[PDB]
């Protein structure tokens, strides 16, 4: 997260860290055995780390659970990043409490102007790499589709939306990939892509979760 602030320990209880010997992506806990992340975060050997604040220190509240299976959306296109969503089933259920909680899936899509909270342990530099020890937060608004499409002509599908600032300086970045964009307590987006990070006129692009609610429910119901 570039230009964000320290969330505060466990203030984002649905945030998870996907780890393979280091933190490589974020995700959101949507129930005690399933996490939603981005398809471009796929790899084998994933350990999901819940209740984290400092990812380099065991401070208490952490629960480390291995992923039993990862389900990349069948129509995921790694070249356009269309359908950039993945579901991870945990080997055992997480113990939910005030520090580890699930976030609700939306019933309707959010409108341009809705203010959302994006969080993660991704890079904090737009120029350079600095990855933080504790979770970073950023409040950002969903932009209009005309603004999004004007910034990324021909690259925005109906399964994406832009959120952020056009002046630059505040954005999610690599490492934040797969993490949550929560608006009015509903998970509306997944950190997906953008041209660099926090560059002017190049807002972040997010997977539009409202378009996948039935796919998520059906998939979870059959696995
Ligand atoms: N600016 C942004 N909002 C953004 C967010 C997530 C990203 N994840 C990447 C990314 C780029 C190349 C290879 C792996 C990545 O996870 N770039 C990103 C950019
Ligand atoms: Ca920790
Ligand atoms: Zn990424």
């Amino acid at each position: 997260i570039v230009g964000g602030y320290t969330c505060g320990a466990n203030t984002v209880p649905y945030q998870v860290s996907l780890n393979s010997g280091y933190h490589f992506c974020g995700g959101s806990l949507i129930n005690s055995q399933w996490v939603v992340s981005a398809a471009h975060c796929y790899k084998s050997g994933i350990q999901v780390r819940l209740g984290e604040d400092n990812i380099n220190v065991v401070e208490g509240n952490e629960q480390f659970i291995s992923a039993s299976k990862s389900i990349v959306h069948p129509s995921y296109n790694s070249n356009t990043l269309n359908n950039d969503i993945m579901l991870i089933k945990l080997k055992s259920a997480a113990s939910l409490n005030s520090r580890v909680a699930s976030i609700s899936l939306p019933t309707s899509c959010a409108s341009a102007g809705t203010q959302c909270l994006i969080s993660g342990w991704g890079n904090t530099k737009s120029s350079g790499t600095s990855y933080p020890d504790v979770l970073k937060c950023l409040k950002a608004p969903i932009l209009s589709d005309s603004s999004c499409k004007s910034a990324y002509p021909g690259q925005i599908t109906s399964n994406m939306f832009c959120a952020g600032y056009l002046e630059g300086g505040k954005d999610s970045c690599q490492g934040d990939s797969g993490g949550p964009v929560v608006c009015s307590g509903k998970l509306q987006g997944i950190v997906s892509w953008g041209s660099g990070c926090a560059q002017k006129n190049k807002p972040g692009v997010y997977t539009k979760v409202c378009n996948y609610v039935s796919w998520i429910k059906q998939t979870i119901a059959s696995n």
